[PDB]
């Protein structure tokens, strides 16, 4: 009996998965490719080792994230593989529970981890009192696509503290702040809008993942984590948090896919 999880996001969630590629089964939960190939960690990243170490029962993954991603490139843009997109590939092959997905709103998991590549775009050209809402919005209106097909088991990740990314760090303390504050404003958006979602639907069962606060923690002591400090890059994916300049590595990962599993016990695979 497995739990059917569907992942929307950016690069902090890619693993190159394609609709065409072999599918995920209990021998193969990934489906493609291999665990471990396909990330910005060198390794796993959250959702391989969500679904393959942290896992307490069958969990099959289909992760949709792509590198880049925004939200709705009719907002901010970046790349064609925007959440929108992800939503349609969604829409196109699993949301009709095809043999090969047989899902149902009891053992099916839709994970969202997008915002970082819209805040890293739009945090100095847009007003995030007046414009993170129209993001969440959409955000909003994107689950509600998935909810209309019988979903009803949702987790969402807050945006980390990409402020302090080496690539942030590189442009000033100032820029740091200013990213940081605008991100913070979308983050509180983000809760109230995955709030208002469960009360108003009334039969859902939802998860907010605070990963800003769980990576604050460990870029503000490096060292109880097995890090030597907060900026080095390896990538190696172990030796520091950062794997490059802007995508933390598979040790990472790990720690947080480590402090999720108890959050999402509530959701059936953990």
């Amino acid at each position: 009996n497995p739990t059917y999880f569907f992942t929307f996001g950016d690069a902090y969630s890619q693993t190159g998965f394609s609709a065409s590629g072999t599918q995920p089964s209990a021998s193969n939960p990934m489906g493609n490719p291999d665990l471990g190939i396909g990330t910005t960690t060198n390794g796993p990243n959250w959702i391989g080792y969500l679904t393959t170490t942290e896992n307490a029962s069958l969990v099959l993954s289909y992760n949709l994230a792509a590198g880049g991603a925004t939200i709705d490139n009719a907002l901010v843009p970046a790349y064609p593989g925007d959440l929108a997109s992800q939503f349609r590939l969604f829409e196109d092959v699993y949301a009709d529970k095809p043999a090969s997905a047989p899902w149902s709103a009891e053992d099916a998991v839709f994970g969202v981890w997008i915002g970082i590549n819209d805040i890293g775009n739009a945090y100095y050209s847009t007003d995030a009192e007046t414009y993170t809402p129209k993001l969440i919005s959409r955000l909003e209106s994107l689950v509600e696509e998935v909810y209309k097909n019988g979903g009803r088991k949702f987790l969402f990740l807050n945006v980390p503290p990409t402020s302090r990314s080496p690539l942030f760090l590189e442009q000033g303390e100032e820029v740091v702040k200013q990213h940081a504050e605008y991100l913070s404003v979308y983050n509180e958006n983000l809760e109230g809008m995955v709030d208002d979602f469960t009360k108003k639907k009334g039969d859902v069962t939802t998860v907010l993942y605070d990963s800003w606060s769980f990576m604050t923690k460990i870029l503000d002591d490096p060292t109880a984590y097995g890090f030597p400090d907060a900026t080095c890059i390896n990538d190696d994916g172990t030796s520091c948090i950062w794997w490059n300049n802007y995508h933390p590595g598979m040790k990472y990962h790990l720690l947080q896919a480590e402090d999720m599993k108890p959050k999402l016990r509530k959701l059936g695979g953990w």
